[PDB]
DNA sequence: GTTGTGTTTTACGAGGTCC
DNA sequence: GGACCTCGTAAAACACAAC
């Protein structure tokens, strides 16, 4: 606990362009995320919980 | 150029589900 | 008995208004 660190572009850019593609992260493609982006599983797991919630809130 | 103040983006854990 | 996602929460870090 804690401390709040944003995500950069190219990030979100790889994290974006994935969910596009499939809202559901895999326990392969996670770990592919996570080489490719240096974030760890845990924040991407994350990302991926906090961005279905956005996606149906933006439901409006 | 900064005080108002929403709203959004990262964490995390109780509550419950699926192996 | 951990891996994991419904929602809830908390506070960083924006995004606008305004004088």
């Amino acid at each position: 606990r804690k401390k709040r660190i944003p995500y950069s572009k190219g990030q979100l850019r790889e994290l974006e362009r994935e969910y596009a593609a499939n809202k559901f992260i895999t326990k392969d493609k996670r770990r592919k995320i996570s080489a490719a982006t240096s974030l760890s599983e845990r924040q991407i797991t994350i990302w991926f919980q906090n961005r279905r919630v956005k996606e149906k809130k933006v439901l409006a």
